């Protein structure tokens, strides 16, 4: 009378269960703005320096857009490349001069460069209809660097966050967290788009940063625990799936309205729509059974059956663990590093999230040149991943979960080798290979996150998945320093260091033990001889 037996017997995958992830896929696609980052609330259109005596000048002849910015703005390329076009301005006199639109400034100094630079005062005057967050601020030119203060910040709530966020939805359930998490998660969002400075959005962003991990998180694991042995793999793959769809809806409307505000309380208000839909899911009768709860899992137990419309079995009364367990299961931190074995996959699984998340970033930043539009370039990226979900979906089931994770890998880090050594000038066949590369990082992280969440015992599930993570922030983190520090040294040092990276982590992918078709433990005993 095991949990997976009587499971089998009301059904693995019945209507109850493909009711309980349609809102987790949901739930999923709500977590991609806060990880999206500031792609979409924080792009830095075109500027100069505004002047009250350009307006005047700007009708009394026929004026272009492109002619203005030529011989209104000080050229470029003087003392870097466009440093001062961006942010100086002249400040003679356009006002109460009538000097012809032929000839505006040029009779003054007979030279431009020469001519005086004053302060970037009177704001500034930007390119695009809409309005981001650098507009709002004008963290343009003197306060450029509260950009990578704001992204910085928010990435280190993140990994904060992963470091803390998974206790608190172990030790009190799964439901509990996913509302909890989700509410706080919808109310700052809503609270950001009216935050008046710019330290109360920082604020509230850095507090949905440190929750929104832990709600998506909850959310996968409650789904797993939820579908039978043998269907993992589909609902896993197709709730990450999902994120992806909704990542791809984000840009949309992105793309609908620009105004940073606007698209905030926008994608924020559904959250609350979606708390209004908890009412569904039950807690997940694998941790209320560990918990000695017996009588709630009999009770969820029976409401499934009901559901699926299969009678349920006979032997519900007598539901329990394997064996007698002890009165308490309580986690805890400690209980992660002290059977062997669960201390080599944790050290393993954490340098597979560091190794996938450092490879990634770099991968995307030694891309090629942006388009011109930013969201095309979003949408297409996006678009990459849904073959890799096509093709991990088929290879799991008979290869295994091991060796598809192992050449991925490989594959990724042999992209990057033939990225650096074979001509890397601008070809048909780069984009191609970066693509090749792309569907191979997004198969790494899918199997990694699907091994880890498998791997764990269930009262330690959350917590496990949530300590190795917070390696990916990690170094999502650092990379971009590494990456700036390592050139100085030598042209192509960092392509080295990806691809030897990548190699070392295929081969440590091995050790791992295989997952395919075997119960996920319950015990941590049970998980330390999973592999005998
Ligand atoms: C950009 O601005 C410069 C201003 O110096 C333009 O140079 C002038 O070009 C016109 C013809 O288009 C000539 O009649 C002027 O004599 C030029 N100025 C000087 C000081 O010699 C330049 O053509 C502009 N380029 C564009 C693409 O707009
Ligand atoms: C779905 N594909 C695109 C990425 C899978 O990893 C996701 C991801 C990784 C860990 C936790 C949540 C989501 C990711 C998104 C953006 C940047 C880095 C990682």
């Amino acid at each position: 009378p095991t949990v997976d037996d009587v499971l089998e017997q009301v059904g693995e995958f019945g209507w109850f269960q493909k009711q309980a992830f349609l809102t987790l896929c949901l739930l999923s696609a709500a977590f991609a703005p806060i990880y999206v980052g500031i792609v979409f609330l924080g792009f830095t259109p075109d500027h100069r320096c505004r002047s009250p005596g350009v307006a005047e000048l700007s009708q009394r002849c026929g004026w272009s857009l492109a002619e203005e910015l030529n011989y209104t703005v000080p050229g470029l390329g003087a003392a870097g490349e466009a440093f001062p076009r961006q942010c100086r301005r002249y400040e003679v006199d356009w006002n109460q001069s009538a000097l012809s639109c032929v000839d505006p400034l040029a009779s003054l100094a007979a030279n431009r460069s020469h001519l005086p630079l004053g302060p970037c005062q009177h704001g500034w005057v930007y390119d695009t209809p809409g309005s981001s967050i650098v507009t709002e601020f004008n963290l343009v030119c003197a306060d450029s660097w509260k950009v990578d203060l704001f992204q910085s910040c928010v990435n280190v709530g993140f990994f904060l966050g992963s470091l803390g966020v998974g206790y608190i939805a172990d030790r009190f359930g799964r439901k509990l967290c996913l509302l909890a998490t989700t509410l706080i998660s919808a109310v700052s969002g809503v609270l950001m788009a009216v935050a008046p400075d710019y330290t109360s959005m920082l604020l509230f962003r850095l507090l949905q940063g440190l929750v929104s991990k832990g709600s998506w998180m909850s959310g996968y694991t409650l789904i797993t625990e939820f579908v039978g042995s043998g269907y993992r793999r589909t609902v896993a793959i197709l709730y990450q799936m999902a994120f992806t769809v909704g990542l791809v809806l984000l840009s949309g409307v992105a793309y609908a309205i620009p105004h940073w505000r606007w698209l905030q309380l926008a994608v924020s208000l559904p959250t609350f729509l979606f708390l209004l839909y908890y009412w569904c899911v039950p807690e997940s009768p694998r941790w209320l059974l560990s918990q000695k709860r017996n009588t709630q899992a009999i009770k969820i137990m029976d409401h499934i059956a009901q559901k699926n419309g299969k009678l349920p079995p006979a032997d519900l009364k007598m539901l329990s663990l394997k064996e007698d367990s002890t009165e308490k299961l309580s986690p805890s931190f400690a209980d992660l590093f002290r059977t062997p074995q669960l201390r080599k996959h944790t050290f393993i699984l954490m340098y597979l999230w560091f190794t996938s998340s450092v490879l990634y970033q770099g991968l995307i930043m030694h891309m090629g040149a942006t388009g011109g539009n930013l969201y095309l370039d979003f949408f297409y990226s996006a678009l990459v991943e849904f073959p890799a979900a096509f093709i991990i979906l088929v290879t799991i089931d008979r290869v295994g979960r091991i060796y598809p994770l192992a050449v991925s890998n490989l594959v990724a880090g042999a992209a990057c080798l033939i990225m650096i050594f074979i001509s890397q000038d601008l070809h048909w066949l780069n984009i191609t290979v970066a693509c090749v590369g792309r569907m191979g990082i997004t198969i790494v992280f899918q199997m990694v996150c699907l091994v880890n969440a498998e791997l764990y015992p269930t009262f330690i599930r959350n917590l496990g998945v949530m300590v190795c993570s917070s390696l990916c922030d990690l170094g999502g983190i650092i990379t971009p320093f590494l990456v700036f520090r390592l050139m100085e040294v030598w042209q192509g040092l960092p392509l080295i260091l990806f691809t030897v990276v990548g190699l070392v982590a295929g081969g440590m992918t091995l050790l791992l033990p295989e997952t395919k078709g075997v119960a996920l433990p319950e015990t941590i005993e049970d998980a330390e001889n999973l592999g005998r």
